């Protein structure tokens, strides 16, 4: 059967998800629902904040923090891309293009793994950062990661796993609707099994959670929206603070 053959897919698209990515979100709900040997600092508060720096401007400071951070995560993203069946032999400007779309997205995708309603993990999780103090920050580094906790917390809401994550992001990088694409047909042929490889995943993975898979898809449309606002947010800062610098790989990332 060819079920047999999308379960291999879904094995192997999980293990390399395992290799690529440190902090899984098995591991950052053992550290945010718990165990004394995972317990996190926690940050709401300035004073908090400078005595965090041990153990683990000021919103600026914390911007420029977001801003390695996810530098690292599109390296990541980057590495676990080329794992995906088919991807390295599509056309390299193709690959650059999928990735330039599909690395915000699957960005807050993960990022919810790592939050709950009260706030998100950081520094591999050794940290915790209140979401009351992120928004207390002043403008418009106040109003930067509401948008996403929002989506968190309804997106966690689906219960999905490691397992589950690996195929979706999958999916989500090989979307053949992307700006720019060459050659849209091989793209959206690898899609093809990949939604094949996710609806069994969910079935046998969910058995009682009616409709998961085309719940997760409408998910997709939350990610677009949330990129949108950051990008719009991301040009005020740039025009009001001329003073700080940002990061070239994700500057060649927003052409959009
Ligand atoms: C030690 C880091 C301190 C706080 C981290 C808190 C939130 C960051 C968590 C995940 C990072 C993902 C997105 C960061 C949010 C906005 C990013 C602003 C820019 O700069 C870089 C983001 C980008 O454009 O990719």
């Amino acid at each position: 059967p060819e079920s047999a053959d999308l379960r291999a897919l879904a094995k192997h698209l999980y293990d390399s998800y395992i290799k690529s990515f440190p902090l899984t979100k098995a591991k950052a709900r053992a550290i945010l629902t718990g165990t004394t040997d995972k317990s996190p600092f926690v940050i709401y508060d300035m004073n908090s904040l400078m005595m965090g720096e041990d153990k683990i401007e000021v919103a600026i400071r914390i911007f420029q923090g977001c801003q390695f951070r996810s530098v690292e995560a599109v390296q990541e993203i980057t590495e676990y891309a080329k794992s995906i069946p088919g991807f390295v032999n599509l056309d390299l400007n193709d690959q650059v293009t999928l990735l330039k779309y599909g690395v915000h997205e699957i960005i807050y995708t993960m990022l919810a793994s790592l939050m709950n309603k009260d706030g998100v993990l950081i520094s591999e999780g050794q940290g915790f950062m209140t979401r009351e103090f992120l928004k207390s920050l002043r403008k418009p580094f106040g109003d930067f990661m509401e948008p996403k906790f929002e989506f968190a917390v309804k997106f966690n809401a689906l219960e999905l796993d490691d397992s589950d994550l690996a195929i979706f992001i999958a999916v989500i990088i090989l979307s053949g609707d992307r700006p720019g694409l060459l050659n849209v047909k091989p793209i959206e042929d690898i899609q093809d099994n990949l939604l094949q490889a996710l609806e069994l995943q969910l079935k046998l993975n969910h058995p009682e959670s009616s409709q998961l898979f085309a719940k997760l898809l409408q998910k997709m449309t939350d990610l677009r929206q949330i990129v949108t606002e950051h990008v719009q947010l991301l040009q005020v800062i740039k025009k009001t603070e001329t003073d700080m610098s940002l990061h070239p790989l994700l500057q060649e990332i927003y052409k959009d």
